[PDB]
RNA sequence: GGAAAUUAGGUGCGCUUGGCGUUUUAGAGCUAGAAAUAGCAAGUUAAAAUAAGGCUAGUCCGUUAUCAACUUGAAAAAGUG
DNA sequence: CAATCGCAGCCAAGCGCACCTAATTTCC
DNA sequence: TGCGATTG
């Protein structure tokens, strides 16, 4: 017995199969264990595992920083209190108690129930006062006055707890007065500079233009429009996009060659600025300067809507204008609606469960869905202008909490809380000694490159400490090495030399990184002229003058320069040809000329002796992002710089690493010359071996000093690139071929053949984006869940336009458009959009076969270029449509294109393959050679998908879950029928170890030997006799006579072993909603002593497992002892308590006298049968899945393929009238479906609805038929119930919400291949 | 089948932050009526919680991965037809 | 009981490293 | 899709 596996590995499946030599797949009796009757079953060797989505951490990351994020908030907060604890003693010594305990309803407050004072009075008089904390934040910042100490507290507290965002660096000292001023000003500036040309102020108010409550780009409209002559896109539109913070491009301004882009919060404007000024001249300087200038003053215009010089407090002044505006336009809402709509009041301003105002303050509503509401209300009424004018502005009935407080920045509540800080502290001692402390509880932000601040049990920390004692914000500079701790997180996660493993990878800017990526490019260069003969390689003294002249000067060298300044202008060359390089190098110096612009000296960079000086700078600037702590290591070189150089030397910040180290490229010698690898590079005689060359060159010691220098299963491949689903079933697959070779006494396969398998708010920011750099008005013209339609989202990212022909597209004529791909999918399958456009007709493309023809790339490479600009379309999809003009698609790229489709390339699927090739075969050789035993195939799933089409073999996946299982059958017997039939193949599929033309023939029919007859493509018809042979071996590959008879046996059995993976549930405890309190005692409690009768809690718990329990219960007033039999739902949050101590547990549940020995694990989709042969899988402890599998014999399944793909060859007639032939499987696949569900699904109402349904429809044409019965099967499919419609009738799923009668039939434990069984009857039990 | 460079597009892991929401309580509802109710007034804010919690007590950890049964084992895993 | 209807935490910012695919140049 | 609530 010889055999080999087949493998289909799936991200929810696992199919596998065992064919002997003859492609069938045994059976075999395996032993049952249990204490049924059934001593062994037969199976057959052929299944599929089945398993809910691996998942990602991403989820479980974001809620343990959430809930770091909570833990620290809580401390901020515990930390002002300690502060003002001492004097708060005397003020109130209970105020900070009825604060915590404000939540606790009145019978569990140990307090008085009114937290701020302690009695009602007071209370109510606070409120009448400060009807916001806004108001109150705005008086204690403007009023000499001394404050009450506990109205103190809150305003500091309300700052420091929701304290605004740090992405704006440095201090913020907002300045509203001189708005209009500092645009005169820029005027006036600009008119100095274009005196030819000035523009006319003329009491255009941009004041109010420029801080109204529009976008940055309308703003900037309604300033243009104020001046005549001006665009949007001239020079002063654009100054003015640059003060709204905005990225306006000068380069049409200044008839530039380059992008001129430029916005001022962008850490790289002062060099762009300059890069800029260095082009048109620094006359223009002032002109961004005053633009600057002006920008400062309408910084933070969005969220300080009030004069800044009539209070210090603006964003509480803006919210208290919030609160009033609130105010007037209630009042003025409800006397309206009081005259004009009276009888609408009532669900406006009582009925929370409308969208009105009620729900609007008290119910569900948001402010968007109240807009929505209300705004057909207003325009119903006269006068509500002034009110559309704020609703169509976002800025009517504004609440102070909103959605978009999120752009205040921390600057400005830190402003608020200094100023009541220094009112106060006038009259509280403590508020002085302590004011720098208490801002920076609000300041002070934990880096991300020292992480948590953990003490030696947190997995996810690497901080340092300078000295064994607690971290508080006031200390932490001096408690945490800052230094120490951001060297970790980089070194911790950065890259070792692969050939000399112990040194870390040198910085991808380092100075001899980037001279070694330079030389190893230069070296491989040759140049032929006139005279000589052959070409030659460039000498190391050609290479030197080449690198100090051009590369030097220039921060891309291009071949022009070299031919043009080097080769003619130095070497005396009339004329040179050159080869190993295009247009331009593609290494450079970048990092030289850097530091060449910041230090001004290139002596001290040419001097080879300041190398480690140079090498430890750019280290510097990589490894920390800190520029203080940048400023600090570079203190050991503040003598050979001044200080206006190092101001500018800590600015220039460096990311990402190389992939050699600095031992590697310029540290090894070879022993018998001495030089390293960058000598080499330098000069290397008249050979130039470049890096390659250089560690494999046997007469040379690189090799094998490199050579000298050279995990459970689980782990590898976790630590595998790809996507956690896969990652899953490759785990998966491995344990199913160990339980296979078991299966077969540990005899291990000939081969083993494998196959791997193959939104909508990104759409939307795509073209968004790409119309505005386009300019394009089309999403105005004609404006989500849309762009899910493919050909509509071409549309727009074409701008309304055809890529072939340069003419419009009409929106609502896109059916009769085509979608066409660029490369053809004859060659490339490619469903992307990187691979498709949408044009009139795909004849304009040109011919069929090649890229789009040469006439068409002339005529529309010009507008591709600006798809291409506005990020439209990718580079790749530029450079495809484009390669007419490269020559096209050569005969060697169709024959590559056609080896793609049938060879797998995918990294993910050679890991699999080898770690089953290093699984199978670990015998050596008698010269310690390993014997390759197992053959590790891999296969494309298109070879098995067209096998089974050429054979009608078809696969309706809807059916069951046997497709799986067969794929990985058909990937054994097409795979070793391959191999046998073409061994020197081998090289392609196994893992280990003119002529374009024929190789394309070749892989085009390597298939045609499982056929009699074949019509060529070239129209020419070939004949092969019945059975196939090996050409030299003379064995028998395929016997057309009987081997597809064996494939239809085996696919037509329906024992199919298919096994859905049991796993405990894990992640959230329940729903996370916290619903109010209801009598019902569904509800969780959401802390230990909060009653949910009281205040609400969750629901829905997540069952972790259940539990089988033999015990008695109390039963009755008299508490009698019952004995009982149930199943036990343990949820995620008891799992714990429970696994602890079961038995205490469960008597804590009421249980007594439990049958320890009894209790049986029963995870989720725990496999029952009951009576016909009827399984139950468990959904959780209350409800079931349907546990059966509907095998529909083979002749039903090909009959629903060609039916339902009627509409969709001469030889087609012949299968369409087979459909008509057999019109009466119809009837018979309905009955197999009844007769089914009858014995298995227990639904009548649905079945009756289902045969009801098919009754209705039986003069339907028969392909729709086809396709709604096909539908019909999720009545029959393994798992949970769901919905499904027949035709226009919806059946709504029928669940299982019972699990009592599992408790007395028969558990089945299956392995991993459902081949050992375990059968328990429960029914003995109790 | 690999390596480096260049260009472009993605994925994963980890850290540090912002704004909402929701929950209970506080923000004296008024007049009339025995009451059911009716007519008005009012509404924008805050505290606290945001997995129960844990010991290791940290400004730490708590939702990923991995899991038939039986025997062994803390676990990982091995053995069993 | 069943048949039936209802419901599910979300939005955003910054940073680091490591992978992957797919084109080009030079090589093993 | 597992379960809470409502209706029949
Ligand atoms: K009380
Ligand atoms: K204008
Ligand atoms: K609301
Ligand atoms: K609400
Ligand atoms: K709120
Ligand atoms: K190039
Ligand atoms: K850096
Ligand atoms: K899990
Ligand atoms: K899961
Ligand atoms: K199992
Ligand atoms: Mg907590
Ligand atoms: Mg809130
Ligand atoms: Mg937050």
């Amino acid at each position: 017995k010889k055999y080999s596996i087949g493998l289909a590995i799936g991200t929810n499946s696992v199919g596998w199969a065992v064919i002997t030599d003859e492609y069938k797949v045994p059976s075999k009796k395996f032993k049952v264990l249990g204490n049924t009757d059934r001593h062994s079953i037969k199976k057959n060797l052929i299944g599929a595992l089945l398993f809910d989505s691996g998942e990602t951490a991403e989820a479980t990351r974001l809620k343990r920083t959430a809930r770091r994020r909570y833990t620290r908030r809580k401390n901020r907060i515990l930390y002002l209190q300690e502060i003002f604890s001492n004097e708060m003693a005397k003020v109130d010594d209970s105020f900070f108690h009825r604060l915590e305990e404000s939540f606790l309803v009145e019978e569990d407050k140990k307090h008085e129930r009114h937290p701020i004072f302690g009695n009602i009075v007071d209370e109510v008089a606070y409120h009448e006062k400060y009807p916001t904390i806004y108001h109150l934040r705005k008086k204690l910042v403007d009023s000499t006055d001394k404050a009450d100490l506990r109205l103190i507290y809150l305003a500091l507290a309300h700052m420091i707890k929701f304290r605004g965002h740090f992405l704006i660096e440095g201090d913020l000292n907002p300045d509203n007065s001189d708005v209009d001023k500092l645009f005169i000003q820029l005027v006036q500036t600009y008119n100095q500079l274009f005196e030819e040309n000035p523009i006319n102020a003329s009491g255009v108010d941009a004041k109010a233009i420029l801080s109204a409550r529009l976008s940055k780009s309308r703003r900037l409209e309604n300033l243009i429009a104020q001046l005549p002559g001006e665009k949007k896109n001239g020079l002063f539109g654009n100054l003015i996009a640059l003060s709204l913070g905005l990225t306006p491009n000068f380069k049409s301004n200044f008839d530039l060659a380059e992008d001129a882009k430029l916005q001022l919060s962008k850490d790289t404007y002062d060099d762009d600025l300059d890069n800029l000024l260095a082009q048109i001249g620094d006359q223009y300087a002032d002109l961004f300067l005053a633009a600057k200038n002006l920008s400062d003053a309408i910084l933070l215009s969005d969220i300080l809507r009030v004069n800044t010089e009539i209070t210090k407090a603006p964003l509480s002044a803006s919210m208290i204008k919030r609160y009033d505006e609130h105010h007037q336009d209630l009042t003025l809402l409800k006397a309206l609606v009081r005259q004009q709509l009276p009888e609408k009041y009532k669900e406006i301003f009582f009925d929370q469960s409308k969208n009105g105002y009620a729900g609007y303050i008290d119910g569900g509503a948001s402010q968007e869905e109240f807009y929505k509401f209300i705004k057909p209300i207003l325009e119903k009424m006269d006068g509500t202008e002034e009110l559309l004018v704020k609703l169509n502005r976002e800025d009517l009935l504004r609440k102070q909490r909103t959605f978009d407080n999120g752009s205040i920045p921390h600057q400005i509540h830190l402003g608020e809380l200094h100023a009541i800080l220094r009112r106060q502290e006038d009259f509280y001692p403590f508020l002085k000694d302590n004011r720098e402390k208490i801002e920076k509880i609000l300041t002070f932000r934990i880096p991300y490159y020292v992480g948590p601040l953990a003490r030696g049990n947190s997995r996810f920390a690497w901080m340092t400490r300078k000295s064994e004692e607690t971290i508080t914000p006031w200390n932490f500079e001096e408690v945490v090495d800052k230094g120490a701790s951001a060297q970790s997180f980089i070194e911790r996660m950065t890259n070792f030399d692969k050939n000399l493993p112990n040194e870390k990878v040198l910085p991808k800017h380092s100075l001899l990184y980037e001279y070694f990526t330079v030389y190893n490019e230069l070296t491989k260069v040759k140049y032929v002229t006139e005279g000589m003969r052959k070409p030659a390689f460039l000498s190391g003294e050609q290479k030197k003058a080449i690198v100090d002249l051009l590369f030097k000067t220039n921060r891309k060298v291009t071949v022009k320069q070299l031919k043009e300044d080097y080769f003619k202008k130095i070497e005396e060359f009339d004329s040179v040809e050159i080869s190993g390089v295009e247009d331009r190098f593609n290494a450079s110096l970048g990092t030289y000329h850097d530091l060449l612009k910041i230090i001004k000296d290139k002596d001290f960079l040419d001097n080879e002796e300041n190398e480690d000086i140079l090498e430890d700078i750019v280290l510097t600037l990589t490894l920390f992002e800190d520029r203080e702590m940048i400023e600090e290591r570079l203190k050991t070189y503040a003598h050979l710089f001044d200080d206006k150089v190092m101001k500018q030397l800590k600015r220039r910040r460096y990311t990402g690493w190389g992939r050699l180290s600095r031992k590697l490229i310029n540290g090894i010698r070879d022993k018998q010359s001495g030089k390293t690898i960058l000598d080499f590079l330098k000069s290397d005689g008249f050979a130039n071996r470049n890096f390659m060359q250089l560690i494999h060159d046997d007469s040379l010691t690189f090799k094998e000093d490199i050579q000298k220098a050279q995990d459970s299963l689980h782990e590898h491949i976790a630590n595998l690139a790809g996507s956690p689903a896969i990652k899953k079933g490759i785990l998966q697959t491995v344990k199913v071929v160990d339980e296979l070779v078991k299966v077969m006494g540990r005899h291990k396969p000939e081969n083993i053949v494998i196959e791997m398998a193959r939104n909508s708010r990104e759409r939307m920011k795509r073209i968004e984006e790409g119309i505005k750099e386009l300019g394009s008005q089309i999403l105005k013209e004609h404006p989500n869940t849309q762009l899910q339609n493919e050909k509509l989202y071409l549309y727009y990212l074409q701008n309304g336009r055809d890529m072939y022909v340069d003419q419009e597209l009409d929106i609502n004529r896109l059916s009769d458009y085509d979608v066409d791909a660029i490369v053809p999918q004859s060659f490339l399958k490619d469903d992307s959009i990187d691979n498709k456009v949408l044009t009139r007709s795909d004849k304009n493309r040109g011919k069929s076969d090649n890229v789009p023809s040469e006439e068409v790339v002339k005529k529309m490479k010009n507008y591709w270029r600006q798809l291409l600009n506005a990020k439209l379309i990718t580079q790749r999809k530029f450079d495809n449509l484009t390669k007419a003009e490269r020559g096209g698609l050569s005969e060697l790229d169709k024959a590559g294109f056609i080896k793609r489709q049938l060879v797998e390339t995918r990294q993910i699927t050679k890991h699999v393959a080898q770690i089953l090739d290093s699984r199978m075969n670990t015998k050596y050789d008698e010269n310690d050679k390993l014997i390759r035993e197992v053959k590790v195939i891999t296969l494309k799933s298109k070879l098995v998908s067209d096998f089974r089409k050429d054979f009608q073999f078809y696969k309706v996946r809807e059916i069951n879950n046997y497709h799986h299982a067969h794929d990985a059958y058909l990937n054994a017997v097409v795979g070793t029928a391959l191999i046998k039939k073409y061994p020197k193949l081998e090289s392609e599929f196994v893992y280990g170890d003119g002529k374009a033309t024929a190789k394309y023939f070749f892989y085009s029919n390597i298939m045609n030997f499982f056929k009699t007859e074949i019509t060529l493509a070239n129209g020419e018809i070939r004949k092969r006799p019945l059975i196939e042979t090996n050409g030299e071996t003379g064995e028998i590959v395929w016997d057309k006579g009987r081997d597809f008879a064996t494939v239809r046996k085996v696919l037509s059995m329906p024992q199919v072993n298919i096994v859905k993976k049991t796993e405990v549930q894990t992640g959230g405890f329940s729903k996370e909603s916290i619903l109010p309190k209801r009598n019902s005692d569904k509800l969780i409690a959401r802390k230990k002593d909060w009653d949910p009768k009281k205040y609400g809690g969750f629901v829905s718990p997540t069952v972790a497992y259940s539990v089988l329990v033999v015990a008695k219960v109390e039963k009755g007033k008299s508490k009698k002892l019952k004995s009982v039999k149930e199943l036990l739902g343990i949820t995620i949050m008891e799992r714990s308590s429970f696994e602890k101590n079961p038995i205490d547990f469960l008597e804590a549940k009421g249980y007594k006298e439990v049958k320890k020995d009894l209790i049986i694990k029963l995870p989720k989709y725990s496999l029952f049968e009951l009576e016909n042969g009827r399984k139950r899988m468990l959904a959780s402890a209350r409800e079931l899945q349907k546990g059966n599998e509907l095998a529909l014999p083979s002749k039903y399944v090909n009959f629903l393929y060609l039916a339902s793909h009627y509409e969709k060859p001469e030889d087609n007639e012949q299968k369409q009238l087979f459909v008509e032939q057999h019109k009466h499987y119809l009837d018979e696949i309905i009955e197999q479906i009844s007769e089914f569900s009858k014995r298995v699904i227990l639904a009548d109402a649905n079945l009756d609805k289902v045969l009801s349904a098919y009754n209705k429809h039986r003069d339907k044409p028969i392909r729709e038929q086809a396709e709604n019965i096909i539908h019909l099967f999720t009545l029959t499919n393994l798992g949970a119930p769901a919905a499904f419609k027949y035709f226009d009738t919806t059946i709504d799923r029928k669940e299982y919400r019972s699990t009592k009668e599992v408790l007395d039939a028969t558990l089945i434990h299956q392995s991993i291949t459902g081949l050992y069984e375990t059968r328990i009857d429960l029914s003995q039990l109790g």
